[PDB]
């Protein structure tokens, strides 16, 4: 009946709590991208190598050894979109193996109700760990959420870089464009009073 | 007991992830019509960032014009905000596919709840718990269909993370422009920016 779970016992709106969740990483748009290693461990040394931040090849530097501010800035917004976008996938490749096993674990059960309704606590045994697996992949899906808007808020971050670097303003109009809260909608938010 | 769902695990990802990288400079795949949402809300946050006219009135008009310069960056400016952009609208998607899935998680679990309490009180009712079973049996399909497209979106956005840094590498690097349009166009393997193509052109110490 009362089944149990360590964690979260033609239009489709957005939930509130996914706007929150969107609008708080995007409070600070220049932060560091939260790990998902412990949570969602990655299955693989070849897996590992594809999801790590492509490193600029040794050959190519040795070719190269006032945008140069910029430059850092644009390499740093395209590593953490990078980063960002690797860690959903990790999640994603998480929720396909539960997804998966969740699967499994509902045949299960109907096979079993279906041979005699009388092994109930058999049954109600593996509903409860579907009915986990399905807390888990709702909290999966709200991590996925994050990582995206963290994605998001790092692309802006770079067009904003990208946008004032040939302009002639002072560093501290410029900064202060670039590190201001972001809402959707237009790239600067809109600093109206900017003199 | 028979559940059925109208339509190698991390093989499978590895392809999907592979079979994108093999082109990166492409459009994204549009998510609108399988993992629809609504609302004014929705759509500002989704909809990539424009630039506001009296922002970018202000850029260009503290914007010095006249000859001299000529290296006009512009090329290599259109292709870094192409690929931030492309960043921005495949983690979108990402999100949109993410919202859905909080959601059929969530309907999932009430029916699990659901189909317990029916086995739980009078047993007799299981043809009552299978067909409760049966739709969570097509809501954890749907998941694992969302969670590779989730996959997809992620891919898309780390291939145009690589075209754009490939461009930002490319611009002060001394090599010769056919080599330059080569190692930007190659297929992305992972590991490095240009690795797999690289050798063809440079070799290493």
């Amino acid at each position: 009946h009362s089944l149990t779970t360590l964690g979260v016992e033609p239009s489709f709106p957005l939930h509130e709590s996914i706007l929150k969740v969107v609008e708080e990483e995007w409070q600070q748009i220049d932060r560091q991208l939260p790990s998902v290693a412990c949570r969602y461990p990655v299955s693989s040394i070849e897996a590992a190598r594809i999801l790590s931040v492509p490193k600029v090849d040794d050959e190519i530097l040795g070719f190269i050894s006032s945008t140069e501010s910029c430059d850092k800035h644009l390499d740093l917004a395209l590593c953490r979109s990078y980063e960002a976008a690797a860690s959903a996938l990790q999640i994603a490749a998480h929720t396909a193996f539960v997804a998966k096993s969740l699967q499994a674990d509902i045949s299960q059960a109907a096979q079993i109700i279906n041979s005699d309704p009388s092994d109930a606590q058999q049954a109600l045994r593996i509903l409860n760990r579907t009915y986990d697996a399905a807390s888990y992949l709702c909290d999966a899906a709200f991590d996925e959420v994050r990582m995206s808007a963290c994605a998001m808020g790092s692309s802006t971050m770079g067009r904003r870089y990208l946008w004032l670097k040939d302009c002639k303003i002072s560093p501290a109009s410029k900064n202060k464009l670039t590190v201001a809260p972001f809402k959707g909608g237009t790239l600067f938010g809109g600093e109206v009073h900017k003199v």
